[PDB]
Order: structure tokens, then sequence, then C-alpha cells
DNA sequence: CATTAGA
DNA sequence: TCTAATG
């Protein structure tokens, strides 16, 4: 947790490199299982041939783990820190729609900034233009403050299309969070579960209510459960507009949706430790579901949830909320 | 780990 | 269809 800490960062340094800039998924994934297992060992490694005895450590990664064991840095950590292309992706690749692939194509065309990015609009499609677009607003994250203030003007369309909705904004947001990221609003109708074959519209209502009073005000990905898009508060009484906003909105077959909120709204530990637990409890958690644990091995059968309550009752534990779904 | 775009 | 990208 600090006692390796170099070591993993180095580690996940390197190990992002190849994945990103080289395309080399296999020394790639070797860093992460390198920078995985160093990270839980016990004790300060204080050579790589101690290092060496991990599994996931190969001569490779001894190596490196000398010389930065040695002088506070590493060679290659430096060039690559240093080399333009190399940091020519990792930036690029900070617009949404831009990821990788079209980051080393964009590089290897020479658009290496932002400039050249609007220069060469034409060569980005619609996600890319808009990531570009809003490329300062996208970084800036979410007061919640500002949230409370969606949230409350999605809930009210929603309901005034169709009362039957149910709606969740989930996330950090709703574990209590000062800040955040994106707004993720879980969605859902009764007329709509796990075999009631669709309801395209279903969700198509809402994304429609939204666009049509100005909170979206773009369309990123819009299928037939998944939105993905753009938002924005009104900009009041003119002096102080807001910043556009990264906003998914999804549908759930309203038999599932609590499996969906009580994931979606994490913690990232929280979860596998909720998740670890119905294990013990003879269950089974996952993003839709909860099923009872047969001995044979395995076993089906989706218990029936109402809500976050049922799953808690289930592997029968303390209903936490959101507030503390910390870890 | 699954959903959408795109070409 | 594959492949990329966000989640
Ligand atoms: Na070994
Ligand atoms: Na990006």
């Amino acid at each position: 947790e600090t006692l390796n800490g170099g070591i993993t960062d180095m580690l996940t340094e390197l190990a992002n490199f190849e994945k990103n800039v080289s395309q080399a998924i296999h020394k790639y994934n070797a860093y992460r299982k390198a920078a995985s297992v160093i990270a839980k060992y016990p004790h300060k490694i204080k050579s790589g041939a101690e290092a060496k005895k991990l599994p996931g450590v190969g001569t490779k990664i001894a190596e490196k783990i000398d010389e930065f064991l040695a002088t506070g840095k590493l060679r290659k950590l430096e060039k690559i820190r240093q080399d333009d292309t190399s940091s020519s992706i990792n930036f690029l690749t900070r617009v949404s729609g831009i990821g990788p692939s079209a980051a080393r194509k964009f590089v290897d065309e020479g658009i290496k900034t932002l400039e050249d990015l609007r220069k060469n609009e034409d060569k980005l499609n619609h996600h890319q233009r808009i990531g570009l677009k809003y490329f300062g607003d996208f970084e800036k994250r979410i007061p919640r403050e500002e949230m409370l203030q969606m949230q409350d003007i999605v809930l009210n369309e929603v309901k005034k299309v169709d009362s039957e909705y149910i709606a969740t904004v989930c996330g950090s947001f709703r574990r209590g969070a000062e800040s955040s990221g994106d707004m993720d609003v879980l969605l859902t109708h009764p007329s709509f579960t796990s075999e009631s074959t669709k309801q395209p519209k279903l969700l198509h209502q809402v994304v429609e209510q939204l666009q049509k009073v100005h909170f979206i005000t773009d369309t990123l990905s819009k299928g037939e459960t998944k939105f993905m898009g753009v938002c924005q508060l009104p900009s009041k009484n003119d002096e102080k507009e807001y910043p556009h906003r990264r906003i998914d909105i999804r549908l759930i077959p309203k038999d599932q949706y609590y499996c969906g909120v009580l994931y979606f709204t994490g913690s990232d530990i929280f979860n596998k430790n909720m998740r670890a637990h119905a294990l013990e409890k003879g269950f089974t958690i996952n993003e839709y579901t909860i099923r009872p644990l047969g001995v044979t091995g395995v076993a089906g059968e989706p218990l029936p949830v109402d809500s976050e309550k049922d799953i808690f009752d289930y592997i029968q534990w303390k209903y936490r909320e959101p507030k503390d779904r910390s870890e």
C-alpha cells in the first residue's frame, strides 16, 4: 500500500505505456499482474532477486526493479516521459471519442494538438467533434450543488412524461459525494422487464423531453436502452452560463433495477465486499440479479427484489445508507 | 462486460 | 462484419 508504492507506480506507468503507445497487450498485461502481486507483498522489496521470487515477475521486471531501487529513477521511464510522440498520444486521448487507436493514427498524421485537432475537425467523427468542442467542460468536476440542480431537473421531466417512470441518479453523487465526474441516471418502467420485449420509445420519450427543454443539448450515443449525451443547466439571468456536462441515461427492466442501482451506486469496494458476503450467505450478486447458491458448485434462480433492502435482507446484512456504501 | 458507432 | 470507445 506504500511499502511498495514506487515499484508499483513505475510498474503501472511502464505498463500503461506499452498499452497506449505501443500496441503490446502482452507486456502490457505483464506489467499489471506484476504490479498486482508486488502490491500485495507484505514487505519492502529490497531487490530484483527478491522481487523475482514472485509470480508474474520475470527477469525483465526484476531488472527494472533494480535500477529503480538503486537510482531514484529509470531510464526507459525517463526516455518515454520525454518523447514527444508518446506524450502526444496520452494527450489526444483526453478527448472524448479519442482513444489509443485514433490517437496513434492522428499523431502519425501530425495532429499532435488541440489546435491541430481543430484545424482538422473534418477528420473527426461526431463523438470526437463534441469531445473537442467541450474539451474544457469535460474535464471539469461536477459540484454536488450543481448535481442537485440537475437531478431536480430530470426527475421533473421523467415524471411529467410518464408517472410510472422510476429514475435514480447513481454514483458518488448518490453516495453523498461533494463533486462528481458525470451524471448517471438509472431508468425504469413497470411495463418493461426481462421478457416484455422492449419498448424503445420507453427511453426515447424522455430523451426527447429532456431535449425539448434544453437540458440535453447533445447526443453522443443514443440506442434503445443506453443514451449517452450532453446536458446543461440553464444559464440564469446572465453573467454566468453553465459548463457543458456528460450524461448517461439507461433503460432498465423493472425486474432488475435495484440490482442495477445497487451496483452502479458502488463504491468499487463496497461492491465486491457486499459481493463477497452473498457467497458466504449462500448467494451470487452481479449487475442484474441475485441467485441462490447451489452446493453442486453452481446454481441459478433469480430471487425477486423490490428495493435495495431485499438484496440486503437476502444476504441478511445491515441496510447501508448509500452515504455509507463507501467500502 | 455490454452497448453503440462506423466504415 | 470488426473494431473502437465509454462506461
Ligand atoms: Na517467479
Ligand atoms: Na478520450
